Formats: C-alpha cells, sequence, structure tokens
C-alpha cells in the first residue's frame, strides 16, 4: 500500500517544532524518514488512506509524492598527456587561466552520483551521500558524476584532461544511486548539506519532469544564502511552445543550461522553454570517468558544470562579487544564438563575464 511522500507543513508558526511534526505524521500510522533543516516538511512514507486526512489536518500545508530524478548526460565515445576538451575553449576559460585564474578556494558541490575520489586527475576535498545503500561519496556507481566533476575540475598537470576550473575546491554530494537515479528528497538532502556546508557554487546535472514545493524552497534557499546553482535544462528536446525544461532547471532561481556543438548550434536532446537562460557544450564532452580513464558523453549533464567551473573562475577573480553579479555577468555577456526559447541568453564567455 505505501508510497513515498514529501509533507509540507503550513508555515508559522506549529508548524516548527520537531516533535510535533513527526506526531501529524505518527497519528495517521505514517512513516517519517527525514524532516528537512532548511524547507518546512518531512519526507514520509504513507498509504492511500492516511494521504486524505493528511490532507485534512489544519496543520499540513501539502503532500506531495517524493519524485524520481535522473542525471541527464549519456556515453558518447571512449597514462595520456594533456589535453584541454574543447568545450573549456569554447567558453573561453584558457583566457582565464592566462591570467592566473583557476578557481582557487572556490567551493564548489558537484550533486550527482558521487565523484571517483581515486582518480589522478581530480580532487576531491569532502562530501557526503544521501542514497541510504550507497553510503559512500567516493565511489562513484553509475560513472556519471566524475565525468561532471572533470569537466570543472580535472586537474592541470601532465595527464588526461583539463576543468574548466582546474583548482576548485571539489565535493562530492552523492545523491543518484548506481542506476542514475535519485529521490527528490535525497536531492533537496544533497543541497541542504551544500548549503550548512558554504559551498559557494552548486551544481546539478540532473532532473525530474515534475515540479515539487520543497524542492523550490531549498534550490531557493541556496540562492538566498549567496550561492550560484547550475541546473541541467534536461534532454527531452523540443515540442512546439510548451517547455521541457526539467526540475530544478525550470524554477527562475537556478541557472538553466541547456546543450550546444561546437558550432553553437542547439543541440539535439536540448530541452527548450523560457526557464532556459545559458547555453554550453554537451556534445562529445571529454571528461575523467572512474578508474582513471577519460571518455566523452553528450547531455545537458555536461553542459552544466561548464557553467559550474565559469562561475568558480569569476568568483577566483572576483571574489567579493556574490551569486547574482555572477550570474549576471554569465548572462549579460553571453554570446546571442539564436531565439531564447532555444538559447536563452546564448552560450557563456566567461573570459567576457570576466572583465
Ligand atoms: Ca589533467
Amino acid at each position: 500500500t505505501e508510497k513515498k511522500y514529501i509533507v509540507g507543513f503550513k508555515q508559522t508558526m506549529s508548524a516548527m517544532s520537531s516533535a510535533k511534526k513527526k506526531d501529524v505524521i505518527s497519528e495517521k500510522g505514517g512513516k517519517v524518514q527525514k524532516q528537512f533543516k532548511y524547507v518546512n516538511a518531512a519526507a514520509a512514507t504513507l498509504d492511500e488512506k492516511a494521504v486524505k486526512e493528511l490532507k485534512k489536518d489544519p496543520s499540513v500545508a501539502y503532500v506531495e509524492e517524493d519524485h524520481i530524478a535522473h542525471e541527464y548526460g549519456k556515453p558518447s565515445w571512449l597514462q595520456p598527456a594533456q589535453s584541454v576538451p574543447y568545450g573549456i575553449s569554447q567558453i573561453k576559460a584558457p583566457a582565464l587561466h592566462s591570467q592566473g585564474y583557476t578557481g582557487s578556494n572556490v567551493k564548489v558541490a558537484v550533486i550527482d552520483s558521487g565523484i571517483d575520489s581515486s582518480h589522478p586527475d581530480l580532487n576531491v576535498r569532502g562530501g557526503a551521500s544521501f542514497v541510504p545503500s550507497e553510503t559512500n561519496p567516493y565511489q562513484d556507481g553509475s560513472s556519471h558524476g566524475t565525468h561532471v566533476a572533470g569537466t570543472i575540475a580535472a586537474l592541470n598537470n601532465s595527464i588526461g584532461v583539463l576543468g574548466v576550473s582546474p583548482s576548485a575546491s571539489l565535493y562530492a554530494v552523492k545523491v543518484l544511486d548506481s542506476t542514475g537515479s535519485g529521490q527528490y528528497s535525497w536531492i533537496i538532502n544533497g543541497i541542504e548539506w551544500a548549503i550548512s556546508n558554504n559551498m559557494d557554487v552548486i551544481n546539478m546535472s540532473l532532473g525530474g519532469p515534475t515540479g515539487s514545493t520543497a524542492l523550490k524552497t531549498v534550490v531557493d534557499k541556496a540562492v538566498s544564502s549567496g550561492i550560484v546553482v547550475a541546473a541541467a535544462a534536461g534532454n527531452e528536446g523540443s515540442s512546439g511552445s510548451t517547455s521541457t525544461v526539467g526540475y530544478p532547471a525550470k524554477y527562475p532561481s537556478t541557472i538553466a543550461v541547456g546543450a550546444v556543438n561546437s558550432s553553437n548550434q542547439r543541440a539535439s536532446f536540448s530541452s527548450a522553454g523560457s526557464e532556459l537562460d545559458v547555453m554550453a557544450p554537451g556534445v562529445s564532452i571529454q571528461s575523467t570517468l572512474p578508474g582513471g580513464t577519460y571518455g566523452a558523453y553528450n547531455g545537458t549533464a555536461m553542459a552544466t558544470p561548464h557553467v559550474a567551473g565559469a562561475a568558480a573562475l569569476i568568483l577566483s577573480k572576483h571574489p567579493t562579487w556574490t551569486n547574482a553579479q555572477v550570474r549576471d555577468r554569465l548572462e549579460s555577456t553571453a554570446t546571442y544564438l539564436g531565439n531564447s526559447f532555444y538559447y536563452g541568453k546564448g552560450l557563456i564567455n566567461v573570459q567576457a563575464a570576466a572583465q
């Protein structure tokens, strides 16, 4: 009978006590697996009939199903002296490297499937896991977070690839299992961890097709606390004038990132809509993969870290710029590429953004 939910509580005041919130859910034979820190809500398991009675309880604002998100990136092509994947030059990160700016002391949370900390071309500084039976964030079960982390911060050294912001402080925030999928509640926990740990930048190369009140809250909270939040638009293509952008990219607080190829063409699979903000390379993106290798993937998942790393570049040159200034620079120096339904403000140009 039981399904997975998020139970949102009316704002002030009760509800705000921890114990009371347990009760409202207990006394409908519900079970609570987590009360969020920044969202006035709890992740709960519930059956059919408790729901209708929860919805009736005057202290409850909503009951929504705890949704599924997934990584927006796929394998495309699968020792070596260091090369620079094209995307990095496309967004003009090298110009920042040449002024000595590479993202140092910038804290970036990779909210994904984990990051392979043993990879020689990555440096992971910390993290946590919110996937209940896959508790080590340094074991990237699906290989996706490792690839995303390489675009952001692959070491500038003698091997493999180079990240947009190669000296950025990388954090693995595991919220997708082996299968490349996560409950919305695990993602929320991931984001909450990033807030409490003072990340400067959040990267989410993942998404789901359904909205969530608790999800909006927490992404809004992160941005409100001064964190730059980049989210992949999704890979669902177009569909007339209907927006196909995924959540949380769909929320205006996040920078929604779509995919262009090396010719600056909107990629095929690249979700479109008015919630699109900027574009970045997501076709044939070379990066780090677990077990010490490299490989190319396609996805708005691979475009997003370009933006996340760009933000880290900008912050390493301009440490007093807040997320709003970084976001503004990125969007308002972007390179116009066509209709904003399709391209947003266009291709990010970290060189121009960082002037
Ligand atoms: Ca390298």
